[PDB]
């Protein structure tokens, strides 16, 4: 839930997008 879109829940990327 920290970057663009991708891993980490279904919201925002896992930082290292």
């Amino acid at each position: 839930g920290g970057g663009g879109r991708g891993y980490e829940y279904n919201k925002q990327c896992l930082i290292f997008c």
